[PDB]
C-alpha cells in the first residue's frame, strides 16, 4: 500500500518532490499548505490552509497517513488534533543555513523510506553548494568591499518593511558575499528615513511579488530617503521570487549563486 503524505512548508515540499515527485510506489503526496508553490506539481496539490493557520479538519479530510511539517506549522491546537487522530506528524526545523537544508534532505527521505534517493539528492546538492561557495569566494559583488544590501519583504507603508538579523534574508545576503545594510534588530520592522540613511545601502533587494506593492521600480526609488542612498543614487534594485530566494530548500546553491550574480550585475 501507498502512504498518503501531506507536506507543510514550501521548502519541505520542494524537498519531497525533488526526491522523486508526486508519486512513488511507497508514497503519494496528496496535500500541502499554501506556501507550497514549487515545483509545478506542488502548486497543483490541494491546499489545507496557510502553514501557521492549519485546519485540522481540512488536513484530515485528505486522509493522510503521514504529515511532514515544518516546525513552524500551526497552530499547536491543530497539530495536536491531527496527531490525536492517529496520524503520524514528523516535524522539521527551518534554520536559515545550509546544514539545516542538508539534514532536511536526509530526514525527509528517511521519513518517506527512500534513503537511496536522499543520498543521491544530497550528493547533487553538496556538489552544487561547493560550486556556489567557490563562485562567491572568487569575487566580491562589485569587486571591492562587500556591499550593503537592504531587503524589502514588503512595502505598505508608506515605508519599507525590511529584514534585520535572524532572518532568511540576512543569511542569504551573507552567503552571497554581501552585508545586511540593516543592523541592530532581529526579524522584520518598518524602515525610517533616518535608519535608511544610516544603513546607506548600496543595493536594494525586493521580492518579485512585493515590487507590485510599491508601483514598480521607478515608484520604489521615489520612496522618501531612498533617492539619497548609494543604492538610490545609482538606482540599484534587484528583484527576486520570495520563496526561491528565501525558502532554504534544495535550490539553495542556485539561490545563493543567483543572488550573487544579480548583486554583481547591479554593482557593475
Ligand atoms: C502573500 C504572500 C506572502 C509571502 C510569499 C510571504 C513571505 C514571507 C517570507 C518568505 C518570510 C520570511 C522571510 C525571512 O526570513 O527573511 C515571511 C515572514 C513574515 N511574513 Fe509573509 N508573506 C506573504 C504575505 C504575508 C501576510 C498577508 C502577512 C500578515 C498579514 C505576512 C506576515 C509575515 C510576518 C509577520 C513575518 C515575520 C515578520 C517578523 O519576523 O517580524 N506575510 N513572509
Ligand atoms: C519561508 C518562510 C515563510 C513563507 C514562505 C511565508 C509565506 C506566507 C504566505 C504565502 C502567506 C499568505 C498565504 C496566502 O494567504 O496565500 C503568509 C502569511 C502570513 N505569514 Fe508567513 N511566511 C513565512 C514565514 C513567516 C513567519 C516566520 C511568520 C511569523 C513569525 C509569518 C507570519 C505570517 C502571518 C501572520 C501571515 C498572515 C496570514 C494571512 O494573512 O493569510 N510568516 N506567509
Amino acid at each position: 500500500g501507498s502512504k498518503r503524505v501531506i507536506v507543510i512548508g514550501g521548502a519541505l515540499a520542494e524537498t519531497a518532490f525533488a526526491l522523486g515527485g508526486a508519486e512513488t510506489p511507497r508514497y503519494r503526496l496528496v496535500g500541502a499548505d499554501t506556501t507550497c508553490t514549487y515545483p509545478d506539481a506542488a502548486k497543483r496539490l490541494p491546499k489545507v490552509g496557510y502553514q501557521r493557520a492549519l485546519s485540522a479538519e481540512g488536513l484530515l479530510s485528505l486522509r493522510p497517513d503521514l504529515v511532514l511539517a515544518s516546525a513552524e506549522a500551526g497552530p499547536p491546537t491543530a497539530i495536536a488534533q491531527v496527531k490525536g487522530a492517529g496520524v503520524t506528524v514528523t516535524t522539521f526545523d527551518e534554520r536559515h543555513d545550509v546544514e539545516s537544508v542538508r539534514a532536511k534532505i536526509t530526514g525527509v527521505a528517511q521519513a518517506l523510506d527512500v534513503r537511496d534517493a536522499g543520498a543521491a539528492l544530497l550528493q547533487r546538492f553538496d556538489r552544487d553548494w561547493q560550486a556556489a561557495r567557490d563562485a562567491v569566494a572568487a569575487r566580491v559583488p562589485g569587486g571591492a568591499q562587500p556591499p550593503r544590501v537592504l531587503f524589502v519583504l514588503n512595502h505598505t507603508g508608506t515605508q519599507a518593511l525590511v529584514a534585520g538579523q535572524r532572518t532568511a534574508a540576512d543569511a542569504m545576503i551573507r552567503y552571497a558575499g554581501a552585508r545586511n545594510a540593516m543592523q541592530g534588530f532581529d526579524h522584520y520592522k518598518p524602515l525610517t528615513t533616518e535608519a535608511l540613511a544610516a544603513a546607506a545601502p548600496d543595493v536594494v533587494l525586493i521580492s518579485d511579488e512585493g515590487l507590485a506593492a510599491v508601483g514598480g521600480h521607478a515608484a520604489l526609488l521615489a520612496t522618501p530617503g531612498f533617492g539619497a542612498t548609494p543604492a538610490g543614487r545609482a538606482r540599484r534594485v534587484v528583484s527576486l521570487d520570495a520563496l526561491f530566494l528565501l525558502g532554504f530548500g534544495p535550490r539553495l546553491p542556485l539561490a545563493v549563486t543567483t543572488l550573487h550574480r544579480r548583486l554583481s550585475d547591479a554593482l557593475a
